[PDB]
């Protein structure tokens, strides 16, 4: 049972105009089997549009490629992103109620990426927990992995997680 193809793709921006299907493939095959690899070109001039995409056989291979950033492809640092692009480093986490603490959020979310800020929201008047939080990571891929999951279970609660700002 293969993961949906959409979840196995990486959109690569910032390509050198000299990158080809073949050179993009040779680079990204270092992190997995590529079932597809395309440089986007103008239909008349054939000149590169400066971006393309690759499709891996599995999501773990996407992860491996993302974990190997920064990628210098044909002499230029490129910008790979997965499909979810609203590129942000912060998430809203809702439904955590009053008993969820910082360490619950950190122990779970730290496995998606490096956390810089955890903000458990409290009432401006009473100080009581409001039941939601924001987590800021050092990089957008953490957020992208998070928001494509169907479910997040933290401190026994099924949470609603969305990109923030
Ligand atoms: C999630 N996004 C935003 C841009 C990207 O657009 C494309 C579309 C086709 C080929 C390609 F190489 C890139 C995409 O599908």
């Amino acid at each position: 049972p293969k993961e949906p193809e959409q979840l196995r793709k990486l959109f690569i921006g910032g390509l050198s105009f000299e990158t080809t299907d073949e050179s993009l493939r040779s680079h990204f095959e270092q992190w997995g089997t590529l079932t597809d690899c395309v440089v986007m070109r103008d239909p008349n001039t054939k000149r590169s549009r400066g971006f393309g995409f690759v499709t891996y056989a599995t999501v773990e291979e996407v992860d491996a490629a993302m974990n190997a950033r920064p990628h210098k492809v044909d002499g230029r640092v490129v910008e790979p992103k997965r499909a979810v692009h609203l590129t942000v480093k912060k998430i809203f986490v809702g439904g955590i109620k009053e008993d969820t603490e910082e360490h619950h959020l950190r122990d779970y979310f730290e496995q998606y990426g490096k956390i810089e800020v955890i903000e458990i929201m409290t009432d401006r008047g009473s100080g009581k927990k409001r039941g939601f939080a924001f987590v800021t990571f050092d990089d957008h891929d953490s957020v992208d992995k998070i928001v494509i999951q169907k479910y997040h279970t933290v401190n026994g609660h099924n949470c609603e997680v969305r990109k923030a700002l």
